[PDB]
């Protein structure tokens, strides 16, 4: 609640391996480039892959890695917070040490460390937490339990597991809507190019009582830009996919429809995936 | 103590990254044991992100222990509801996922097993018991089976992708951490070949550096997807095809394996050197 005062705090949730981090970074870059917003990304994926395209290839040191190797007194803002494309601030929480420790404890510690270092600037326009939603356990769903960000967006695709993951995240949102003021702002579709995928999403959003903030199409220029360790925005701000991310970024920034979702049961979800084939 | 469970059986945990066919291999290995060697086999799913028993139950989704426990109560959880019988009498149980925002996925697996034990759901005459465990992130939760001694004999499924080998190394780190405390050991690496290529040599060296061995090289074969499309294992779909014999060989090797080690996980440099020498 006391982090980045006049900034839109947003958490981007979603299953892994569906391009969630690519959409988060390109959305962040779209805001800074097209609308001149001061943006900050705090990664919360154990892979620590939420800022590589903003910092250009170099995998940034994670907060939990630095803290493990050094300790509280040694950590500095210069080491864990990096500036990248369009002066976007980048921080990575990092994953747990194999065999011990919870993902959520790592993200709490990283946010706390950023708090103590005064690393979230007061003039921030947009702060994004990129969080993994394969499993809504106490660790990965801690942001929902504590309202780390009140405005949630779920990334999904026209795939069974990706819809399953999305629905279970909506359950976590519904669960903590009153306790932490958490809300669902909408759904982001990273297209898999499935026949009737846009209709599948429209319906999925209607059942959840939410909306599709944007349909992000599949485009080869994405893999092109990432091969250059770049966002599509920086690689070519004029290409159609860049405008697609711009519309996404603008819809998020302008969104005011923050709802308590109505997750579907497993039976309705079975019907929906059986009916879109 | 968990050494109570299935005392006459070879108790085995299978860890691995998702999206690499770990559950496919576990179920086909189980199907081979029961089909070819008349083994009494049981699978306990410990992957909340992966179906570990669908191929044995012909596509019939199974009520998970944790779902029945949370939404119905302790009384409701009964062997009939959570323990199912499929191909060649292979017993099936699914731990389930966590309560959103509170439950620990790894602790729930331990709760699932504990409940199964209280319901005498692990037959004494079991020949082989399989825990199909998620190995995407080696957090304390999913390292519980290793620190609790659910199975002292661990197997790691990987493939030729960096992230699969990376995840495999991290699992080896989790085994080593509790190897002294829990007696947990690594019995071998299972490679689900992504393609018909030189993956075997890459795996032979990977195992060498980890201080372990390749218990089998599961070739890539489209018959897996055709069998999955029919909601079956390859064993049930076509027990005479070569891929069925590959699982047969893997099943036999796991069953009689007595070469267990404390792994030597690779350094980050070693992993990069292996990647360079064999291609990105
Ligand atoms: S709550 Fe989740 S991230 Fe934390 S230890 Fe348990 S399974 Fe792992």
């Amino acid at each position: 609640d006391e982090i980045a005062p006049d900034a839109k705090k947003v958490a981007i949730y979603g299953k892994g391996g569906i391009g969630k981090s690519t959409t988060t970074q390109n959305t962040a870059a779209a805001l800074a480039y097209f609308f001149d917003k001061k943006v900050m990304i705090h990664g919360c994926d154990p892979k620590a892959d939420s800022t590589r395209m903003i910092l250009h290839g170099k995998p940034q040191d994670t907060v939990m890695d630095v803290l493990r190797e050094e300790g509280e007194e040694a950590v500095t803002l210069e080491k864990v917070r990096k500036i990248g494309f369009k002066d976007i601030l980048c921080v990575e929480s990092g994953g747990p040490e194999p065999g011990v420790g919870c993902a959520g404890r790592g993200v709490i510690t990283a946010v706390d460390m950023m708090r103590e270092l005064e690393g979230y600037p007061d003039d921030l326009d947009n702060l994004f937490f990129d969080v993994l939603g394969d499993v809504v356990c106490g660790g990965f769903a801690m942001p929902l339990r504590d309202g780390l960000a009140q405005e949630i967006y779920i990334v999904t695709s026209g795939e069974m597991m990706a819809l399953y993951a999305a629905n279970n995240i909506a359950k976590g949102i519904l669960k903590y809507a009153e306790q932490s003021g958490v809300r669902l702002g909408g759904i982001i579709c990273n297209a898999r190019n499935v026949d009737g995928e846009k209709e599948l999403m429209d319906e999925f959003c209607d059942k959840l009582g939410t909306k599709l903030i944007h349909y992000v199409p599949r485009d080869n220029i994405v893999q092109k830009a990432e091969f250059n360790k770049m966002t599509v925005i920086e690689f070519d701000p004029e290409c159609n996919q860049a405008k697609e991310y711009r519309t996404l970024a603008k819809n998020i920034d302008e969104n005011d429809e923050l709802v308590k979702p109505t997750p579907m049961t497993m039976d309705e979800l079975e019907e929906l995936v059986v009916k879109y084939g």
